[PDB]
């Protein structure tokens, strides 16, 4: 269901972290997941980051999920995806990485 | 070429011209972002819908577009990307002219 404005998430170091965003449906729309750092991750189903350890999951017309496998406490920090028809929707996505 | 922090301005009413220039990398992207942080443009294809935003040019090295009729909401802190093995930033500060 859908991605609140948003949410906190977390995820154990070394384990593989699950970015899903899920929206309204809208046509001729684009999805786009950023790094707290503020670089574009995917645009659509299309990688823009150069050699990145991002991959994509799924994507459709109303979600875009992505995945970052060997999570380390650098990944920590506020993703974003933008939802982009006739306006721009937000959500933050907050991480949390768990020790041990 | 555009250095990391650059300040232009422009005039009311007129048209302004936002140039990312780069080096050539093979294989790389160029973006362009609103001070708000949405993407106008990635390498030649818009992506924020329902604006005045246009392209101009599009090549390896050279990302340019303009906002036509601008005014003091256009102004702000544009953000150009280039996306190679790195990914290296340019911040544009736009002040906009009254009269």
């Amino acid at each position: 269901s859908l991605t609140n404005h948003t949410e906190t998430i977390t995820v154990e170091e070394g384990q593989t972290l699950t970015l899903k965003c899920v929206t309204s449906l809208r046509k001729n729309s684009s999805l786009q997941w950023l790094t707290p750092s503020g670089f574009t991750i995917f645009l659509n189903e299309y990688p823009v980051l150069k050699n990145s350890k991002y991959q994509l999951l799924h994507h459709s017309a109303n979600q875009l999920s992505i995945t970052v496998p060997n999570v380390t406490l650098q990944d920590e920090g506020v993703y974003k995806c933008l939802h982009y028809s006739d306006s721009v929707s937000t959500k933050e996505v907050k991480v949390i990485v768990l020790a041990t």
